[PDB]
């Protein structure tokens, strides 16, 4: 029809996150039967039925049941959520990392179902499909100049916080956008102290659901498997730590990074893992996992009432005597009204191949 009234950089962003064909590739790479259960026919009830199937699996794992009880619970999940292993027999889910891989499948399906409900809208004719999907996002995306001051700071925050033990790749900032989701500033806890700009990475199929619904907490019917500090919204002060959760590949080496204003408040500092630190706050507002390396406060600056923890990072003198020590920090909030998305980064992953 008529011309797209959006900036070309926004057009490329809408092009990249609304690629349903790309979500099919990622789902096929996770052994999801896109033929028997098409993504266009995915409903919330189907994902909810799979969540209840994973809960029965989590009960068998925590009860040591590795016999028929687990075989039928896995077959129930593999039936409600169809898979495709060729002519192979589907494997048994019995470990935390195996269970975590299946929950990440369901979390991805929920974000694809949101994106698919967005692309299959109507009002075709007057508005370009690019503007149609951007308007249905209900979230502003404004490109920033490469010579602007914000671009220099986010670039320094990008590279100076790249972890040393993540030498598998380097990251190049391609584009930078300003994020203003509708209804997010009206619920943000502006009263809370310890306002910091923290990283967050996610898979490519989750950005339409993230930009449109914000960062959400797991539903109650989902198992607690995989949450080191309970169900919440996890952030990090190291850019590469969050960029690993983008799961960029050598064939698909372009992902997105989200910078949000997190109202941490009084931090509950933890060392050992605890999937119930939410009930351990008692007046506190956030749980902070202490790592071995973190940026020092000497290089900290402020960007619109929020502290940017720039690098380079140094040793924190933190060690877990009776357990495992995190390499870097983890910030967890237990309510979406403590998070306000601000920046979106178009990041190119230069893998060490
Ligand atoms: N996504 C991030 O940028 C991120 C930054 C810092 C610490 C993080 C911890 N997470 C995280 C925590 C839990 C999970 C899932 C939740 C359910 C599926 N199995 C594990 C996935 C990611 N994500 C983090």
């Amino acid at each position: 029809g008529p011309e797209s009234q959006l900036d070309l950089r926004v057009q490329e962003l809408i092009k990249l996150i609304c690629n349903v064909q790309a979500m099919e590739e990622m789902m096929m790479e996770m052994k999801y039967n896109t033929k028997k259960a098409p993504l266009g026919k995915l409903t919330v009830a189907q994902i909810k039925a799979g969540y209840q199937s994973l809960k029965k699996i989590e009960d068998c794992i925590r009860a040591g049941q590795h016999g028929r009880a687990l075989m039928e619970a896995c077959n129930e999940f593999y039936t409600r959520i169809p898979h495709d292993f060729g002519l192979r027999t589907p494997p048994l889910i019995r470990t935390q990392k195996e269970l975590s891989e299946k929950i990440q499948l369901l979390e991805a399906l929920g974000d694809i179902e949101i994106a698919i409900k967005l692309v299959k809208s109507e009002r075709q004719g007057l508005e370009h499909p690019l503007d149609q999907h951007y308007r249905n996002l209900h979230c502003a995306l404004r490109p920033l100049d490469h010579e602007s001051y914000e671009f220099k700071v986010i670039s320094q925050y990008l590279q100076s916080t790249h972890a040393p033990t993540h030498s598998d790749y380097t990251m190049t900032l391609l584009d930078l956008f300003e994020v203003e989701k509708d209804g997010e500033k009206e619920a943000f806890r502006e009263d809370l102290h310890n306002r910091m700009l923290l990283w967050h990475g996610s898979r490519m199929s989750n950005w339409v659901g993230i930009l449109s619904h914000g960062l959400r907490i797991a539903p109650p019917e989902a198992p607690i498997t995989g949450y080191m500090f309970g169900k919440g919204i996890y952030f990090a002060d190291m850019s590469s730590k969050s960029a690993n959760y983008c799961f960029a590949s050598r064939l698909k080496n372009t992902g997105l990074l989200l910078l949000s204003e997190v109202a941490l408040g009084q931090c509950n500092e933890l060392l050992e893992a605890n999937p119930k630190a939410e009930g351990l706050l008692q007046g506190k507002h956030s749980t902070k996992g202490l790592g071995k390396m973190a940026p020092s406060s000497a290089h900290f600056v402020t960007l619109n009432g929020s502290t940017v923890p720039l690098g380079p990072a140094s040793d924190t003198g933190i060690l877990n005597p009776d357990g495992y020590t995190l390499n870097y920090n983890e910030y967890i909030v237990y309510n979406p009204n403590q998070v306000r998305m601000r920046y979106l980064l178009k990041v190119q992953f230069n893998f060490l191949q």
